[PDB]
């Protein structure tokens, strides 16, 4: 698990929606590598539990602020809080996304459609616009989007959600092309089924949904992912180990095929 | 030009935003192949001129209705008008899209962002939901989305527009997967620079912008596209000549490379 | 059904390996649209039977020559035979491909590896080099490669074959970029499971084994392909309906997902 | 800079063609992270100079063997030499590739065509077959292919080389799917223009010819690559930081666009 990598000493990262699951694993890895990290999520109780969990592991250069990531008020509070705590921003990890609908795409109301894009796409664009001048001031940095393997392979039941993740592939690229002038690299991850609360539904009940879903999605490595399976990639994408990489998506899905 | 193809006798198609350019060329080709076609656009004057142009060529199985494609009132009027005129719907070509912004993606306001998705993505989803039961009643049919090569290669100046076209690649796929049960095939085109009013800006002033832009985009075939360059593909995708093809995008850009 | 399309009057096409299955369906469609066609395959008896099958349908502008498509002697003879019979070449359809191996990729001998590339890739490159000056002399034309959906989704059992089909995606593109100067458009089809002798092992077992295979393969349209499912696309790709399209692959797999 | 990463203590890697350029940078990075590495190339003098360069930096867990990577005799000797020196193999980096041709694809002789595939593809397949039982014996490991961004964007002048790199995208995938059972992850890098002897023709001309090339190549980050730009990615792909990732290609081209 430990890499002795210390690629983030003197860096400040915001990780949105990072009190559980993938976002929390990302924050932990950045802290392990020397970063200062601000995490956010809606519920102060989750912020508190996450901060405690991290500080119990000796990861103390972390602060947390509760807010709704699609609230323009709360977006500004998150960015300003980061500047107040640590004085600068180098890295933004847009990890937020909602998956509330489950059903046929024809049954997605216009309201739910707009809400999916508001939280899953627009809020990441808004957060990028807010952090941009601060990252640019440091001479550059990194922005990472957490999309989904469903961006490439449209899934049943949550297809509208999948479309918003396709959108993030394009948004990642567009911001990469537009922010290169500021030496800000924009990349993304596209995780497969990761065992978190959002995907609990699918794989509920041990091996039965954890063994058929395994080879129903066609996962070559024969297991579902865990949150930490995303952290090494985000750390790599935010570090100088990827200094010549921008605009790219890395699929983290155990070998499931959906593009060349 | 004439193909003697008559693949659409007894079929009814809606082509949105089809009084000029690509949409009008699509409607003309479907009419040439025996279809009944309803065209729409915002301005009644454009509807009138398009209907006249078509009827002067002997293409008389066409009707037109003016409306804003992002108005839910006007969407219902367009679909109901088609059912009133021709009794059924077999084919929907979502050709509408706006490109009002020009500038850096960081300067796209949240309002313009939402408007781009409302017209370029949501309205096509809304039109699909409206026509779906009618196409399904005929035993199946075709829905075609006009995306853009900029869905794959993020362009300068109109990057936000490009992201909405990336979205349509995903929406095309999602609807293909969800509407297969009704034998409704959903595919798209992704045209490069086509010489229309929307792209007049770029290639203005004869060969100078029509010869440098030619090999500034890197077009292997050494010329810009024209609206009719899209019609053969849409006709193919809506016909039984593509009866085993769904969920796919065809790039119509004269050999510009942006995916494998 | 007929399309009544007649897009190929006065045109000459070579279709390789076209005495059965997909190649024969392609040849038949071009002949139906007015073309003169030369077909070939190894076995003179298959040539005879194909020619008689076609001529019995009134498709008499056809001629056949037996040869091995990877033999440089036979390649020259096929091209010269076409020029002698019909005076020119406008269109080459590289339909040929073999898959003798079935098993794990690690058990593919170096010899079988090289043979797969010799027939499935090199022979299409060689045929392209031979026809090129003749197509260029007519002011341009079309070359179509029959790859496979396994070019994008690596299959079990025939993975090495799949790699040769990935190669053809690249070769189609490389030739498109290099022959644009001559107005020769190079595109490809990437069929899914098409019911022919080559794929019989997968789908033989009655219409229930097929229905099972469509669910395993995740074919949205719920059926296997047939050879004619490819013919309309090749005709479209070889016609002026695709005159602004080069370097592209069209997946013909009933909605199986393997790229955006 | 250092990363201080130490992810490879007790691991053994083979890096092919690794006495200059990208391969040497990869070997150096693995050694810096604690690995034992075997490097090879044709010329004993280059092996000597690479070994001395490394040992002068204190990287002494390295050994070298001269051989031709497409020689089955030399392939066996390279693998057996690694086992004799270090007892095991965990990691194979297939870095080798040649491009002797420059010109139009139509002028590539059949012989040069076959030689391109022999070195650039077949030798990596052969090396994979040789190392596989040894990596599998360790409970799994990693194989990395160095393809090229020209696998996705067909280049002028070296199109045939580009096709061999498209092949490697497919081969990486096929091997990923087939070696998953052994917990062997197979991934690839697809570098853009990296400043090495191989690419010198393109970028030699001073830091103004380079700046010009970055604009022609449309490199968002505005500079050419260097060998170390590849090393962090290979190390990441070979480490447990990518333990849920197999079958993927990472483009390392400073933001040049050629797939979604
Ligand atoms: N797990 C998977 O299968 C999977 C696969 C592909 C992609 N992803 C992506 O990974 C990301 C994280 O998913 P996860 O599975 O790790 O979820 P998770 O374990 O349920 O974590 C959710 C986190 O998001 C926070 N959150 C939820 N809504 C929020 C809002 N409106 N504003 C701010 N924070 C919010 C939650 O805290 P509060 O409740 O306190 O707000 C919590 O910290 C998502 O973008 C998802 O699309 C997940
Ligand atoms: N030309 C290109 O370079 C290019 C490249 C890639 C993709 N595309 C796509 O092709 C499609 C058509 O573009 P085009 O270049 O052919 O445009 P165009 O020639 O300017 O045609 C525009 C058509 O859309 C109608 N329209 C505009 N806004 C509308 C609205 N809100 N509701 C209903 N109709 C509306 C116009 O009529 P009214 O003014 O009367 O409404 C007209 O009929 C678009 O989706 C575009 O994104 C174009
Ligand atoms: N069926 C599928 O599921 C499927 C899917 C994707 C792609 N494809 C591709 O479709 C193409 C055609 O295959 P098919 O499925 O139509 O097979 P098929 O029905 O078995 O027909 C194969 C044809 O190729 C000829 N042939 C075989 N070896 C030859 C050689 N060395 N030289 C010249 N002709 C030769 C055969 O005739 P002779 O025996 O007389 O030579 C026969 O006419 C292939 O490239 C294949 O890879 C097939
Ligand atoms: N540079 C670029 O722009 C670029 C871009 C994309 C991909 N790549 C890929 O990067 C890889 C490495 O190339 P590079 O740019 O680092 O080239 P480089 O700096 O010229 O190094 C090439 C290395 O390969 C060795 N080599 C050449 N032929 C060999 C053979 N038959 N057997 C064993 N070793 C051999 C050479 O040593 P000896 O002379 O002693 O054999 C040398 O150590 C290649 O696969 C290339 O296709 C390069
Ligand atoms: O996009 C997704 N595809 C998935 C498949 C399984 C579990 C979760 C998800 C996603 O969030
Ligand atoms: O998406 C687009 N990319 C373009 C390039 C040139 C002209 C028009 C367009 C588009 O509409
Ligand atoms: O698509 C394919 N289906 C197949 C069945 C058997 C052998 C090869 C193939 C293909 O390439
Ligand atoms: O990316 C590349 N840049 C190059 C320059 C010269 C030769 C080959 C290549 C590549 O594959």
């Amino acid at each position: 698990m430990p890499s002795n990598c210390r690629r983030f000493e003197g860096k400040v990262a915001i990780v949105t929606a990072a009190t559980k699951g993938i976002g929390l694993a990302i924050a932990e890895r950045l802290l392990d590598e020397g970063a200062s990290v601000v995490i956010g999520s809606r519920n102060q109780k989750n912020v508190d539990e996450a901060i405690e969990y991290l500080k119990n592991k000796g990861l103390t250069k972390v602060a947390g602020i509760a807010g709704h990531i699609a609230s323009t008020d709360d977006q500004k509070k998150l960015v300003d809080f980061t500047l107040q705590k640590f004085g600068k921003i180098n890295i933004l990890v847009n990890n937020h996304g909602i998956n509330p609908a489950f059903g046929h795409i024809l049954e997605v109301s216009d309201q739910v459609w707009d809400k999916l894009f508001e939280v899953n796409v627009k809020a990441g664009f808004q957060m990028t616009k807010l952090v941009h001048p601060h990252i640019a001031k440091e001479g550059g940095g990194a922005i990472i989007f957490n999309a989904s393997y469903s961006a490439y392979k449209s899934p049943p039941g949550i297809a509208a959600y999948g479309v918003t993740k396709t959108t993030l592939v394009g948004l990642t690229r567009a911001l990469a092309m537009g922010l290169a002038k500021d030496n800000i690299r924009v990349n993304g991850i596209a995780p497969g089924v990761i065992k978190t609360k959002m995907s609990q539904v699918l794989w509920d009940g041990g091996e039965d949904a954890e063994k058929e879903l395994t080879d129903i999605q066609e996962i070559a490595l024969g297991r579902l992912g865990v949150p930490d399976d995303c952290a090494g990639t985000v750390a790599y994408l935010a570090s100088d180990d990827s200094s010549y990489i921008t605009g790219e998506m890395i699929i983290i899905a155990g070998g499931v095929q959906a593009r060349l």
